[PDB]
């Protein structure tokens, strides 16, 4: 019967994919019902500076303004940006697919050598990744491996424990990998608390929307700054995937704990029914 | 033997770690070298045309036009159209805008076109796609593995018919690999390109472009497919949705391939490196 085991996948598949369509559905909701009313009200702002500077400024005519805009906006298209370290940020942000979008290809040779270039180095930085990773693993399994020695010999006794220790995980790498880089990007790119954390997450978790880049002022950088940036980024892209893939596995136990309550509160009902 | 295999480790992950710097040295000089002309001839043409309105209204205050120029910026970032002959305008947060960029989040694909302004948009953002990444990589990974599994059902057909004489076990693969790159060159990558060139109205090479830094989760946010103003059938960005789904499950296995091949290459060139030593001119 090999279309039994078919069968099976393609429900597991569709559970799946309901989930994660129920889960766009109520993020668009709590999103619309978050943005809408800035959106409103800087639009309307942004229609009173238009009649404000034609009435400040009376020797600009109605037809003139037009076309001032136009010409801006053929200047956002464009935007030194492909200088000696701007081409160095931008394959980064290709190979590392976080793609910020703030610099991106116009010429048509341009887009063809991007193409050729991500689907050969998004592998090789793949491979770079992992290396890193399987270090930084090694590392703290050492220092597991000192913690898990002072603490077994007493009061609390195991299969409790490995939670601790993912606790202990969580809370130093938010520490290394997030914390302490969002007070340094604080401090030196003007960001908030919550806009360096919030860059800190979209790009450590190779989203990437380009609203916030730690470098991308005209903003004097020390020598030092952006070479740590790149060293943060390819230590906390590895720190990040673990913590995605930890997140996954406790959905996955999650999901098999609400299979298994389901069945329960089934399983109830039909007996209680049944007493007739 | 823990220390031995974490020595040749942290050697195995120096070496990539040089070769990945100059990957990236190599792609910068290319990149400058192939945007810096064109810059400087927009540059140049950029100050013509503000010389040229510069000087033809001086009873403009000229500083405040500049800031003018930075706060439309600034306000452009949201998505305006600023104009007085369309003062309606379309919402970027409505009820499938919103949709659209929650679809952006999961897939770590982050166009940034629209990006929440809200400081409440950015906490909910982060909470959302640290829970919707991996749940997203379970679809992603059920939707791979069906079409694994219809690719098997179509081999079945395939690698029987060609089952002639001298025939080899493993050179066959090398059969299935190939069609399996045809077939989703043509299937995810070409028709979806050509469909977006007739319906965005872009280019080829833009179409094609678009696919490929969608697909890899890079996207840069120049091209969106469904982003302007024009009508769509609303039978298209569901299609896309679609498309989306199974063509990252596509280019997942195919990066996978890719650096597969980069692992054969390493090891023949670092052979090749010993035989060349070994040989060293007689
Ligand atoms: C206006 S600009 O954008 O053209 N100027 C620059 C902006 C940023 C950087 C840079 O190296 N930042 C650190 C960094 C490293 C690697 C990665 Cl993947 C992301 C990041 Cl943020 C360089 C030039
Ligand atoms: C100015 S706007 O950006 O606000 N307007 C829109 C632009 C695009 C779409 C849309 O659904 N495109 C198909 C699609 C689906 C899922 C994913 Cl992840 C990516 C993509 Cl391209 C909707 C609205
Ligand atoms: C106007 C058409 C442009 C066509 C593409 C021009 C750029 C071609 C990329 C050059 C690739 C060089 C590979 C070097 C390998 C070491
Ligand atoms: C960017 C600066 C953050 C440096 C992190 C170092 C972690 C060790
Ligand atoms: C969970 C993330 C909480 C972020 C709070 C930011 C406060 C600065
Ligand atoms: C160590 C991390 C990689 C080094 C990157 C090279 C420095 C680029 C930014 C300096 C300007
Ligand atoms: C055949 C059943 C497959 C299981 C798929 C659905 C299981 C339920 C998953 C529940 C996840 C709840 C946590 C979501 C984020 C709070
Ligand atoms: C951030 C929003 C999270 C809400 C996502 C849905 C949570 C509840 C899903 C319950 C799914 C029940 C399926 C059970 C399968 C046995
Ligand atoms: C179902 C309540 C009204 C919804 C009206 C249209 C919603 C979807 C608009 C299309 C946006 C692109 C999403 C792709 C199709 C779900
Ligand atoms: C692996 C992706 C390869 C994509 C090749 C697409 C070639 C299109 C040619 C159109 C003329
Ligand atoms: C079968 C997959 C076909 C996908 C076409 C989507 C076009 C956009
Ligand atoms: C005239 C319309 C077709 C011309 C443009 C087709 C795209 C150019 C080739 C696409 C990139 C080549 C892929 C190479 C992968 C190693
Ligand atoms: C100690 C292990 C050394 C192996 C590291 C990689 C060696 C080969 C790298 C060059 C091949 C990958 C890029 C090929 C570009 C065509
Ligand atoms: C499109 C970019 C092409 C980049 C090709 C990199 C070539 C450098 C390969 C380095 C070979 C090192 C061999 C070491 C053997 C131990
Ligand atoms: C989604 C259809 C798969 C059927 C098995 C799961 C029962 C319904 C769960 C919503
Ligand atoms: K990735
Ligand atoms: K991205
Ligand atoms: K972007
Ligand atoms: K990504
Ligand atoms: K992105
Ligand atoms: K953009």
């Amino acid at each position: 019967s090999d279309s039994a085991i078919n069968v099976m996948k393609w429900k597991t598949v569709s559970t799946i994919f309901l989930v994660v369509v129920l889960y766009l559905i109520i993020g668009a909701t709590v999103f619309k019902a978050l943005e809408q009313p800035q959106e409103i009200s800087q639009r309307t702002t942004i229609v009173i500076q238009r009649e404000k500077f034609l009435r400040a400024h009376p020797c600009v005519s109605d037809q003139e303004l037009d076309e001032l805009i136009q010409q801006i906006v053929a200047a956002i298209n464009a935007g030194s940006h492909w200088d000696l370290g701007c081409s160095f940020f931008f394959a980064g942000t290709v190979i590392t697919t976080i793609g910020f979008g703030n610099i991106s290809p116009r010429t048509e040779g341009g887009k063809i050598f991007c193409i050729i270039y991500a689907l050969l180095g998004i592998p090789l930085f793949g491979f770079l990744l992992a290396g890193v990773g399987d270090q930084l693993g090694t590392i703290f399994g050492k220092g597991i491996a000192k913690v898990e020695d002072t603490f077994i010999k007493w009061n609390v006794s195991q299969t409790k424990i490995r939670i601790i220790s993912t606790i202990i995980f969580i809370l130093f790498g938010c520490v290394l990998f997030v914390a302490l880089p969002a007070v340094i990007f604080k401090h030196i790119e003007g960001w908030s608390a919550l806009d360096a954390i919030y860059f800190v997450v979209i790009t450590l978790t190779t989203i990437g929307f380009g609203d916030y880049v730690a470098g991308g002022s005209d903003i004097e950088y020390l020598d030092f700054y952006k070479p740590v940036v790149w060293f943060w980024i390819l230590v906390g892209l590895a720190y990040f995937a673990a913590v995605l893939s930890m997140i996954g596995d406790w959905l996955r136990v999650i999901a098999k704990k609400t299979k298994e309550a389901v069945g329960e509160f089934r399983a109830h009902a039909a007996e209680w029914t049944a007493n007739v």
